[PDB]
């Protein structure tokens, strides 16, 4: 139909389909799809997710005019996603003024202030993990990270979000650790959204019928557990209480329920999925976990306890952290809808036109990443931090729609690994899937769950 | 689904059915609705064509707020409409930024200054009509309006917009009238219609099959029609000539043919039934007919040729054809698409509503029409012509988004009458449907079609 | 669209609104529209549910002629019913040949011989059964019925059909019991499936989805962990066996899956929620309760185990079960879809009409159940058992399509029945919902949950 | 989704992509893509039109298996086609015994007997084609065969089914011929159809809004035409008449329409192209024009009129309508939707699977036919005619549900030849389009129109 955009425009990009436009071309992943245009076709190119033209950029400037300059005027909403049902107004899904008013209504929920004030309840949590785990190091069965780490991520997003307080691994099966894990990070790749893709006509249909994405059961779940709660410490710390007083233009009560779901998913699959990345690529390169596991023990000597200036002393953990994300920036992709006829940079970009930044692979492009595939924390050294495009790295995102939770993810993943660190140490298993590959799918995420060797320090 | 907004807001209105909102009471027509609705509950009220809500408002103030103050702000388009086809881009359905640029590459076309211009080639299709005319005056056997006002009011499209020159009631068959007949004003209350008010989310499923409610044959006979002419005048007066000097941000090939099937039909079925509704009142009322005819005749004697500065001099065929368009406004209603979060002269006005104006109830009103329902020209003297609130009497709409055809429209009618009052007069037939019906159908046409006698002067 | 029907035929029904045909008339619930329809319109009558025209009727010869004669002629298939997935090819859901097939390789599994093999597996967990009551009966804390019943119906269920022996109300989160509880039987007056029958055009997008009225996820999880215990058995008494080994015009693998997953819900919400309303009905008509535990002690004395054959010898107990499934007939209606034009005693029935007995209605007729709101077992006195037209009461069907579980689902009911009534008794609490009201949806369900007192014999 | 199936059964076929199947080999017609698949993998083979698995066969036992043995079987429908609104009732459309019921009232209108009693008035407007043709055989201008040929096809067709009288050639735009000339033969190949193909999921969704495939507007011209013919011979010779006799189980009035409406088409497009591929082969051989033309003359000296009898005599004019079929079958493929899991001459075919012999495919086969490109009607001799296998040689189908109209249109087709033979030869025109091209789009009918020039003899 609109296949002819960017050969008009004068854009390289490989030949659509008809109907499909390019898609067939996911079935190694969005990631391996990016690199192989990045090479094909260099810094700019076109292609087609069934009818929908997808401008991919990879000029820093380009990219800061879209993330930043322009993010307001021209560049303000993700490409719409579909049928969401009362969820159209999370924050990460919302649109135009009403994203503007909840990034407003929940910005002071994430300051460096609110965020020292949650430390010592995530410190109680890491303190569980370490009893878990020493369960299986004094049972010499090889571990699943993933378990053990959403485990523990779950148990901080309970508190920090509502005040519940389960040992996830060892009471899994109360009721809200249920509902809770029943969140999956959508496969774009899979059956369900390739069809989308192909007949995007058909989310409206879906619309109608109060289908949902988000499964109808979990959020019915919560959307009272919420006015439970709600009406519960009113009248007689976390995130709900920090949007509650927020609506004292105002926050309504779905509004919450719906940033509460994106919260819990946000930092679950999430901090669980880098910590596991993370983890893998300590167990694979013994030296680094060495060499983390001394300054641990140098800023917090007898195992003292982590505190929130203890974490951001820690300069290697950081580069560490980092150097993970370059590796695996769970994202994959950056995206925003081109509202307007524009032109940035010197190049026209004609409206409906999604603009797309490929964070895996600008992560991996040789012209910026010395061996790039290696893993190598030193790329981070304050030596070096400096060399880095920050519109080249970009695991968080940029500008006024980056991460909202990019403080407290990093903060909680460290407060995770130092207390981690401080106790045992990880050790590759003949099981062990190395090198890791990673899913052919629409996730970043390992084809093969991480299983490694843990013994007590 | 969202059938509860106006029950929160507190605005009245019918009890909508589920799926269907308050669609079946348009069995009376929109203009029976409306004044029930009007009666029933006031100033303002509220109703659902499907789950689409609807925003009735009544308050001259509002109205204008609405149609001028805050039309580029706010209510800057109309209720979305399809399937369209390439005929998103006609001026009357187009939205946002793209029409403030078509309004702008069309608006000095329809200038006091090119109107001037257009009067002795549509003085010339004047004369066509009255030998038709007098081939029935002088075979005593009644005249249906619509057919020889259709004859003529295509005779003037076709010249203006493209100088092609039939007698299309005596040529009726040459290639080109064929096509351009086969414009239907669409029954919004027909089958088809309400199947999509229904289901406004077929209408993607239907673009995606490149149906179009213009037919898919017509728009090809002109569009490549124009790509003719196009290169037949390039190189060796009209709305073309007018619209390809302007592409000489500037207008396109496509756009170009969009508009000129906008402008077509625009003045086809509309100048014709106007006429139609002008010549009925006229021959129903004889005392107003011969007090025109006495007029015509002093500015014009001998039959004097009319010129663009003999129309406006003539005052009580200006007040005839306001006071018809009173009793027959064939929009029935005006419309804007409520883009922001509002408030408007003291009310709260939610995103996605459509707000609307009943011209046909207002028109009607008692509370501004002495004896509302009866066709008396004299409320449009030059006395009275102050006291009619300009925000209650649109029958071309009002703000930047009023009828751009207005005068050439006024012209063309009033270039007609004069011609056609200079040589007979009009008498009912027994088979003169007196006093006439609406159709109860979408639009504002007779029932039954008009009949007359024609006699020679 | 095709409302014309019945007033053609001239049969007398509710006036269809446009697109939703009658189902307004559905905010009562099938059953009480279908007491209404058969008062005010008698013997026959039409309604449309959307555009399916649905002939309901109350002959007992013309039903016998239905659901018996002309069943394989005419009468084979149910209203189709989706979208469904791999699931077309359970058997109460397949179609002519496949059905007749699958009810063939299905049949021999549902023997008077089979069925007494699997007694002593079943008297297993009614012991069970006793142990979680008493220990609530010990703790005078009133009991939910569902509960306690569900968990004993689901663990007949997983070992009659797998040999999987948990203790579902005490083991409950095994990952057995997880996936098998997410069982739901379908509301047909839910959103979703009122949105089926007004856009049943939206089955066929919905099936090209894979999307499954059964949930995606719990299927999969049996789909392979039948291929496991089918790989487990093979090679190294239950209706998984009885199946592969008749694959040994054959069943197939996924077919297999299939059946399962109909038997399984079959026997859980069905058993559990038959039980549940014999156990209301026993508390708030003691003596019948006594008359019964009589009967029990009788032929069972000293608590003596309940055999297969000691249950047909109980009279009472099924006098009980038989007027318990007059009140609650948990079907609701019969249907059949008429596949040809015919004429059946001595009425037109045209191809495509849903033909539909109300066993609802019919239990509750007074023309033939003399205070028919009453619960009086004696009815079904082999005295009066005779007086009794199976075409009038039906709780299982009948003809080639009856209920193919019947023997073994009032086997399991009653061996549950005779175990528990040997040990307890069962009281009113006042949060007894008395008189039960039937929710108002589209099961036959309490409106509120039962809950009795049970005290300890 | 189902894209295993051939895969499965062990048939060799074009490898199907996702959701298109294999419709982008399409992109050179269906003859095609036929005659590749015939060479590529011989015998039998499988593709998908999208999801729709078609198996395509060649042997001819297998053929008359299909279309004659197991037809009322198995066999016994087309490939369903939609959205068709009334059009449902079509013979040639309807399906199982609503079909064999149209079949049966509609045969007798096509025998040997009512067809010898059309010939007089055929044989009228043969000579009304003569008059048009020598006006531009004395105007030395070259001829379009389609037009001239399409106004004679009309011009038989309107007669012999309901009597209208008109010279479509000089009276071309009186009210009949205008809607009775908007049939179009559907390009299936067009963009809407491919969309089908895609997405027959939609065809219900267009169902459901009164859309048709044929044009709302026509059928509503001739639904009431009829019933004005209808009621102006009742009470005061054709297909109609034919018709209207059958209802005195019986025909129905809005069947009658939509009968009425296939002849038209079928005779006309079809007539009308047959006619012109036979002139094209004539001017390009022109010796079989010569040896035709003494035929002609000898059967009937000094121009003597055909009569029913003298056509039949008419042994090379046979063998040049056959052969001029053999190289333009313009139904290119038959077809059968498999109703049952069968098994045919050795291989099984599951249901569902929609079958198709191809025609255009096997006149072309070299197997059978020597020198199959060229045009040879010595082939058809009476010494050969008998070497000719009917299963592989088929432009009228065969079985029960052969063309029903076969016997009408070879003899309308003759009587307009001989008449045309007998006055004018026809001869190449430098415009003339030799050798003749197929439209690559989804009809058998040439690339560029046929123009020839026209002598009188
Ligand atoms: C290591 C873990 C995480 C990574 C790598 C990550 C990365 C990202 C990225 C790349 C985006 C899009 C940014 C852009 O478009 O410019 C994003 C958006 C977002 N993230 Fe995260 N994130 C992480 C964890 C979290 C957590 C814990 C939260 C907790 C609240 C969170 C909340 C959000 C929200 C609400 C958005 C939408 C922002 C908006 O649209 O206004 N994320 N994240
Ligand atoms: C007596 C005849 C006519 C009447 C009563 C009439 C009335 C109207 C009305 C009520 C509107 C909507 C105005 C609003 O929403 O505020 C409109 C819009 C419009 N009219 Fe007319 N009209 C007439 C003839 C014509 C003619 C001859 C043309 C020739 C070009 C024309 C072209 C248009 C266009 C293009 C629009 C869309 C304006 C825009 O969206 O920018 N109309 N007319
Ligand atoms: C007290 C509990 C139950 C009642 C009242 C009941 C009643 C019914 C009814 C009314 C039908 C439709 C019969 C007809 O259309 O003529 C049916 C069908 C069916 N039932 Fe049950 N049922 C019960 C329990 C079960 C159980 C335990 C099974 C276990 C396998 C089962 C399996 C089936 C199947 C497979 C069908 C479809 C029959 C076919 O289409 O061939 N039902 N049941
Ligand atoms: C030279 C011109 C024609 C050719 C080559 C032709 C060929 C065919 C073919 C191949 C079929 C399908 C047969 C099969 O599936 O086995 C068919 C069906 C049919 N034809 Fe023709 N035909 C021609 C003219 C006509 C005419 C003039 C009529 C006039 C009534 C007609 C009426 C029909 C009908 C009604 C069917 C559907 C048969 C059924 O489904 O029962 N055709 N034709
Ligand atoms: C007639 C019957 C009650 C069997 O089916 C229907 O009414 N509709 C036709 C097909 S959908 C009902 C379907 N439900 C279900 C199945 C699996 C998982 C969850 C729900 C079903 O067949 N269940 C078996 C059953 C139910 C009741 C009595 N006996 C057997």
């Amino acid at each position: 139909h609109s296949h002819g955009l960017f050969k008009k425009l004068g854009i390289p990009g490989p030949t659509p389909l008809p109907f499909l436009g390019n898609i067939l071309s996911y079935h190694k992943g969005f990631c391996m799809f990016d690199m192989e245009c990045h090479k094909k076709y260099g810094k700019v190119w076109g292609f087609y997710d069934g009818q929908q033209p997808v401008l991919a950029i990879t000029d820093p400037d380009m990219i800061k005019t879209v993330l930043v300059k322009e993010c307001y005027s021209v560049f303000t909403n993700r490409r719409p996603f579909g049928p969401v049902g009362f969820m159209k107004s999370a924050i990460s899904i919302a649109e135009d003024e009403e994203w503007k008013r909840l990034r407003s209504l929940l910005s002071p929920t994430f300051t460096s202030g609110k965020l020292k004030e949650m430390v010592p309840i995530i410190a109680q949590y890491g303190d569980v993990l370490v009893r878990n785990l020493r369960r299986e190091a004094e049972t010499g069965k090889p571990v699943t990270l993933k378990d053990v780490f959403g485990a523990y991520s779950m148990d901080v997003i309970t508190s920090t979000s509502f005040g519940v307080n389960i040992d996830s691994l060892n009471n899994p099966q109360d009721p809200f650790v249920e509902n809770t894990k029943k969140l999956l990070r959508f496969d774009f790749l899979d059956p369900f959204f390739l069809s989308i893709t192909v007949f995007p006509f058909l989310i409206p249909i879906l619309e109608v019928l109060n289908i949902c994405v988000f499964p109808r059961e979990v959020t019915n779940f919560l959307r009272k557990s919420v006015k439970r709660m709600k009406e519960s410490r009113l009248e007689d710390v976390d995130f709900l209480q920090l949007m509650i007083d927020s609506q004292n233009k105002a926050l309504s009560d779905l509004e919450l329920v719906a940033q509460s779901i994106i919260f819990i998913f946000a930092g679950y699959e999430t901090t669980s999925s880098v910590l596991s990345f993370i983890m893998y690529e300590l167990a694979t390169h013994p030296d680094v976990q060495q060499k983390l596991q001394e300054e641990i023990d140098a800023v917090l000597p007898n195992k003292a306890p982590p505190t929130y200036d203890t974490v951001l002393q820690m300069e290697y953990l950081d580069m560490v952290v980092n150097e993970t994300l370059r590796l695996f920036p769970i994202a994959m992709r950056l995206e925003r809808v081109c509202k307007k006829d524009v032109e940035i940079n010197g190049m026209f970009i004609p409206k409906g036109v999604v603009v797309m930044i490929p964070s895996y692979a600008l992560h991996r492009d040789p012209k910026y990443w010395t061996e790039p595939e290696k893993f190598l924390p030193e790329r981070f050294s304050k030596k070096n931090k400096d060399n880095i495009d920050p519109y080249i790295y970009t695991p968080f995102g940029s500008g006024p729609r980056n991460c909202i939770g990019m403080r407290f993810a990093l903060m909680n993943m460290k407060l995770a690994l130092i207390r981690v660190l401080q106790n045992f140490s990880f050790k590759p298993c003949k099981e062990t899937q190395i090198p890791l590959k990673l899913s052919l799918g629409g996730l970043l995420q390992p084809e093969k769950p991480v299983v490694l060797k843990v013994e007590s320090r």
